[PDB]
DNA sequence: GAGTAGTAAATTC
DNA sequence: GAATTTACTACTC
C-alpha cells in the first residue's frame, strides 16, 4: 500500500500533505520529540500558488537532514 | 515510530 | 490593507 500525493506519483513513507494542499514531512529526530518541515514543490521542478513563500522543493530539505545541516 | 487535525505566533504581496 | 505561513502538541496505529 503506497500512499500518493494531490496528483498521482507516490509518497515515501514519513512524506504526507496537510489540509492546505503543501506537503509535509513528520520525521522523528534524535530527542524524541516529531519535528515539522513545510513546503510546496514536491522537487525543485514545480511551481507555488502566487502568495506562497518560494522555498526549495521539500526533497532538497531531506537532503539536509540526512547529510548534516 | 507514522499521520491527521487543530491550533499559537509572525509574516507577506 | 487582508490574508497567510510556520511550529508542536494530542490523539491515533
Amino acid at each position: 500500500e503506497k500512499r500518493r500525493d494531490n496528483r498521482g506519483r507516490i509518497l515515501k513513507t514519513g512524506e504526507s500533505q496537510r489540509k492546505d494542499g503543501r506537503y509535509l514531512y513528520k520525521y522523528i529526530d534524535s530527542f524524541g520529540e516529531p519535528q515539522f518541515v513545510y513546503s510546496w514543490k514536491l522537487v525543485a521542478t514545480d511551481r507555488v500558488p502566487a502568495g506562497k513563500r518560494d522555498a526549495i522543493s521539500l526533497r532538497e530539505k531531506i537532503a539536509e537532514l540526512q547529510k548534516d545541516i
